[PDB]
């Protein structure tokens, strides 16, 4: 693996082979490549426009270097993020409903834009987001749910922290985290932030070896099933990549005004979700349920999205309690009660 | 003027304003921009493809911080380099013949591609490549020739050496060289390795305040007058940029074997050259004459491309003697003669 040959190759706008990319990624994440060259590379890759092999290459590298646990049968609902509209922490909430009928390995980080980060609500809720791997497995067995805090499950990325911060621009590492679930979940719902990444990441995904992963991009430009209108999807499986366009009305609901689904703090997000669980905020609930319906489909638990939406209705009614047993086994329920009160 | 804004601008592939480039180049050459961003900026600037205005901005920044000497009437023959052929140092040689008729302020550096660096030959021929401004003035009056070592007349450029070396790829700075003659020569024959850069550089030079500078691209893929076929050149002055296409034959000569114009070290170049001066290397000598010919057309001491080849035919006969006096005034004549002995 010659750093120079690689760089010159990217500069000429030639895509790498999966293996070149993986060795390249491996060197960078290991800390064996001078910052000047990591910067050059990340910048070259972006201006060339990353290709499938490249994504595949880097993903495989990151999985390899990441702290792992084995729960392939699990499902994750992490999205790439980056839309920055501060919407409520949907997929996290949605991860609570899923754990009721299937092991859930929720991968995520704290907020980058705003403060509605997956790891932040869980914290605001009473959950102890920093879980050691040996414990992580125990929890998923006892409660069917664990949150895998990325910073900690991908310690190696520390060797790229300075370049990324100094560069202060989006790079290939901004859309890779969801393809790197630390527990190797084979089923997942991952939202991307642009129609273009929907095409690239689904093609990449097709080779990262999932049983079923559903990539989505919903209007007005968030990485979720769209709560106001259309949702562009890609259902990936050993069979291929299926294209599917969906409107929020297909779930049998009227479009939800998005201002209703936007938060301004972690606690505010937590309250939105509990109130949703408690039936005191139909809007957030419909948002949590349209996302869960797509996840449920990924698991092959329903025949269509409507069935998925109705089924999700039965899950949300048991989620508050579910949330309580999960947080009791790994956190502080008094914080959950406080949040509950704060929403009654 | 913010670096992060410049970076976003380039990542977006938008060309900079001359003023912007100049301030950007200033900070970089002044060593006040973090190596990480300098790497990114240089890479993006290359992938986007540099613009006439960016070239002009950097050139002006560099010129401003360079150390200078007064000799505008002088002529130079430095080329962009980087054609990857390892050919023999023709313009350094072509400069020797020129000092026979016009003061020569030759700008150059050590090789990045082989050893065939114009500065390396001289070192090998016995010349003392580091010439202080005061001494340089003296040498040009007496011998009518002087070498301006880029690494000495551009002391600030050392603030970009680590990034450039670490990168190990060509950037904007690898084409700015000949446009920043320390003696501010108003005349010269600028060689370029690609027809594309031939256009960019010609248009840029037009605004760089020259009396007459001829840019040339050699058919085989060399940045000199072609020894095997066509030569594309632009005659830029204050009145415009003329288009001109040549063939080795228009010099009344025949195609020359590039196989014999190739060198594999500083000394082989120093030998091919002296060998041609001794009239013992028909081919090397022909390659020199044709370039010299164009450079004479530039000084307007010949109004015909074949008349210049004829005039060059004279000059080479007195060449060795000139080289001899040049070396004994600023250097070690010993070396030179051992080379003569090795050229027989
Ligand atoms: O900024 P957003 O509109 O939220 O988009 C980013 C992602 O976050 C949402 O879930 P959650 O809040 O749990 O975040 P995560 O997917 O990043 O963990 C949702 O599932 C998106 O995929
Ligand atoms: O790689 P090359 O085929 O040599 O082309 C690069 C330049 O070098 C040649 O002269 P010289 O060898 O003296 O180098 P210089 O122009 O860098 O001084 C010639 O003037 C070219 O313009
Ligand atoms: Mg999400
Ligand atoms: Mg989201
Ligand atoms: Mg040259
Ligand atoms: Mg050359």
């Amino acid at each position: 693996m010659n750093i120079n040959e690689i760089l010159k190759k990217l500069i000429n706008k030639s895509d790498l082979e999966i293996n070149e990319a993986e060795e390249l990624a491996k060197a960078i994440i290991r800390g064996e490549v001078p910052e000047i060259l990591v910067s050059a590379i990340l910048v070259a890759l972006r201006m060339k426009g990353e290709s499938k092999n490249e994504i595949v290459g880097f993903a495989r590298a990151m999985r390899e270097l990441a702290i792992k646990i084995d729960v392939p049968n699990a499902i994750d609902t992490a999205g790439t993020g980056g839309d920055g509209l501060g919407t409520v922490n949907v997929s996290t909430a949605s991860a609570i409903l899923l754990s009721l009928v299937n092991p859930v390995a929720k991968h995520g980080n704290r907020a980058v834009s705003g403060k509605s980060g997956s790891a932040d609500v869980l914290e605001a809720l009473g959950y102890n987001i920093i879980v050691p791997p040996e414990r992580a497995k125990e929890l998923v067995n006892k409660t069917n749910f664990v949150f895998l805090f990325a910073q900690y499950y991908h310690p190696a990325m520390k060797n790229v922290a300075n370049v990324r911060k100094t560069l202060g621009i989006r790079t290939i590492f901004n859309i890779l985290g969801p393809l790197t679930n630390p527990a190797n979940a084979k089923y997942q719902l991952m939202g991307v932030f642009s129609k273009d990444h929907l095409d690239l990441l689904s093609k990449s995904a097709y080779e990262l070896d999932f049983n079923k992963i559903i990539l989505v991009y919903g209007e007005p430009g968030i990485d979720e099933v769209s709560p106001i209108g259309n949702t562009f999807m890609k259902i990936v499986s050993k069979r291929g990549i299926e294209e599917v366009k969906l409107n929020v009305t297909d779930f049998g609901i009227s479009p939800i005004p998005i201002e209703k689904l936007i938060v301004n703090s972690a606690e505010d997000s937590a309250i939105k979700i509990v109130r949703a669980f408690l039936g005191k905020d139909e809007h957030v609930a419909e948002f949590i349920k349209i996302n869960t319906a797509v996840a449920l489909f990924a698991l092959d638990r329903v025949g269509d999205f409507r069935e998925g939406y109705e089924y999700a209705d039965h899950l949300i009614e048991k989620s508050l309690d579910k949330l309580n047993e999960i947080i009791s086994m790994n956190g502080d329920v008094t914080k959950l009660k406080t949040i509950v009160v704060k929403s009654s």
